[PDB]
């Protein structure tokens, strides 16, 4: 019901400005943030910044300074600017629409590519093995441990499979996102969460993502990539 689509240039020179656009359609909306969320190579997500439904933004620490996140209501788009890039900020940008009255629902855009020739604390969300393998009917558990504590409500999963953008997979920890099969569940609490498959299926090999926004900036897991054997 909100679909969201990245663009601009897919190279830019060292020290050059990169400046990207989000072109938000579908369903009005009266409240929420449009976030800019980076995947480098690798596939670490990183967390840019919002401008939200009242033009409120927030920027990541490591970024501030360089960045800048705007709005053009009236064309109905959102805007990143971050000055003074480097081969360090080559990654697949995506703008990505939240609403906080609705915890279970998030929209990420296609993702765009984009190559380059403070002071703060952050959470650091461990996922191990970095990649397993199974086979299909094997009850399967991921985890995540929280480098510091994290309130439930706000621990997160996403799957990815290769060339799409995260999906929503578990919200609050153990909610279902519309979309995923009841054979998906999730527990934990403090530092400690996980997110088991009663019985692996081959569409379920792909990557899983954990992520916490109860902390700023907001995190995510490295990942552990899922492989059927
Ligand atoms: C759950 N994923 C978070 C990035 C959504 C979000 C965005 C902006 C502000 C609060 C919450």
């Amino acid at each position: 019901e909100v679909q969201l689509q990245e663009s601009g240039p897919s190279l830019v020179k060292p020290s050059q400005t990169l400046s990207l656009t989000c072109s938000v359609t579908g369903d009005s909306v009266t409240s929420g943030y449009w976030s800019w969320i980076r995947q480098f190579p690798g596939n670490k997500l990183d967390y840019m910044g919002y401008i939200s439904y009242r033009g409120s933004t927030y920027y990541n620490p490591s970024l501030k300074s360089r960045i800048s996140i705007t709005r053009d209501t009236s064309k109905n788009q959102v805007y990143l600017q971050l000055k003074s890039v480097s081969s360090e900020d080559t990654a697949t940008y995506y703008c990505t629409y939240f609403d906080s009255d609705d915890y279970a629902m998030e929209y990420w855009g296609q993702g765009t590519s984009v190559t380059v020739s403070g002071g703060g604390s952050q959470i650091v969300l461990t996922q191990s093995p970095a990649i397993m393998s199974a086979s299909p009917g094997e009850k399967v558990t991921l985890t995540c441990s929280a480098s510091s504590s994290v309130s439930s409500s706000h621990l997160y999963w996403y799957q990815q499979k290769p060339g799409s953008s995260p999906k929503l997979w578990i919200y609050s920890t153990s909610n279902l996102a519309s979309g995923v099969p009841a054979r998906f569940s999730g527990s934990g609490s403090g530092t400690s969460y996980s997110l088991t498959i009663s019985s692996m299926e081959a569409e379920d090999a792909a990557s899983y993502f954990c992520h916490q926004w109860s902390s700023f900036p907001f995190t995510f897991g490295s990942g552990t990539k899922l492989e059927i054997k």
